């Protein structure tokens, strides 16, 4: 067995090595890296997303959320308050400004108690799911906004060609931004590309134990639990390190600086920060290892998770019989 220990993995690829998005990721199983739910790869010296990034300022984000949390320092959930339009260039002033600005600090170990012990305390503005790619067009590797669809691979092995596309989405953070403890939509592949500023941290269960930390959030979130039978789904709920260690949750923790890309494992459940004013990329994708999680994957049926067109065909292909109830939830 590869990676017994499920510890996360960091890879160096050659140019050459890559140049096959998918042969890269096989190259990454091959070692076991799949086994810590996340892995990191740094790009290689000669390789850019883009030129620069100096004329992003224009980008709307159309509906920046407010993270309003609930709960214990440890142990809450957020909700996202709706605000009002800015573009990037307002939503960078505001990331640095006196009152959203990163703290003084000694290191990442430093900021990290920070967050975990001060989270609740503010509500930080975040401008997620952007659709749209700050990839050059004549990037060959690794664009994020060229990758092959997940329509394609669900076609290619199951032999069932099937509506919808899928297309990369802009994060644009800030310090405290919050990524609650979730595995993706039908417990697909994520690739993210932190483009430019500050760092994320990364906290990750291996995908072995993803119903440990289902067990625990059941008993964390009663209240949540009843409302639902995959309500980590809803991607409200954080716990820190502290509390998966007290209760024997096995975890990995990595820090993604600029230029790095971060690739989620199938059910590997995921939660994070943001340091400070940064700018991510990010995109489901699909192997063929991924199609018997894809048909084990829990859905959502509260209402609550409320979804995307594109999941309708593969809930439709690979779970038919959780198909009915899932698209009355859908209303
Ligand atoms: O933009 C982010 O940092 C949040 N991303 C993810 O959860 C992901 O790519 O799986
Ligand atoms: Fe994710």
């Amino acid at each position: 067995a590869q990676n017994p220990n499920c510890n996360i993995m960091i890879f160096h690829p050659t140019k050459e090595e890559f140049n096959d998005f998918d042969k890269y990721i096989a190259y990454m199983e091959s070692q076991g890296a799949h086994r810590a739910g996340l892995a990191k790869i740094i790009p290689p010296k000669e390789w850019k997303a883009r030129e620069t990034y100096d004329n992003i300022s224009e980008i709307l984000i159309a509906t920046p959320l407010q993270q309003v949390a609930s709960g214990r320092a440890g142990v809450f959930t957020q909700y996202h308050k709706k605000k009002k339009a800015m573009t990037v260039g307002e939503y960078r002033h505001l990331a640095n400004s006196k009152k959203y600005q990163t703290p003084p600090h000694q290191n990442f170990e430093d900021l990290e108690r920070k967050y975990w012990k001060n989270r609740i305390y503010n509500s930080p503005i975040y401008g997620a799911d952007i659709s749209g790619s700050l990839f050059d067009e004549n990037t060959k590797q690794w664009n994020l906004g060229h990758l092959g669809t997940i329509q394609d691979l669900l076609e290619k092995e199951c032999g069932v060609v099937i509506e919808g596309v899928n297309t990369p989405y802009l994060y644009f953070g800030m310090w405290k931004t919050t990524f609650a403890w979730h595995t993706e939509d039908m417990d697909l592949y994520s690739i993210n590309y932190l483009h430019l500023g500050e760092p994320k941290t990364w906290y990750v269960v291996p995908p072995e134990h993803g119903q440990r930390l289902e067990r625990l959030a059941r008993e964390l979130f009663p209240g949540s639990s009843r409302g639902c039978g995959a309500f980590l789904r809803h991607k409200v709920a954080l716990i820190s390190p502290t509390v998966l260690k007290e209760n024997g949750i096995p975890f990995n923790r990595i820090t993604q600086e600029a230029g790095e890309f971060m690739v989620t494992f199938p059910y590997g459940y995921h939660a994070g920060f943001n340091h400070g004013f940064n700018c991510a990329e990010a995109i489901n994708f699909a192997t063929p290892r991924w199609i018997d999680y894809g048909k084990m994957a829990s859905q959502c049926s509260c209402g609550e998770a409320r979804v995307t067109f594109s999941m309708d065909a593969f809930v439709r292909i690979l779970q038919p019989e959780r198909y009915d109830l899932w698209k009355r939830g859908q209303d």
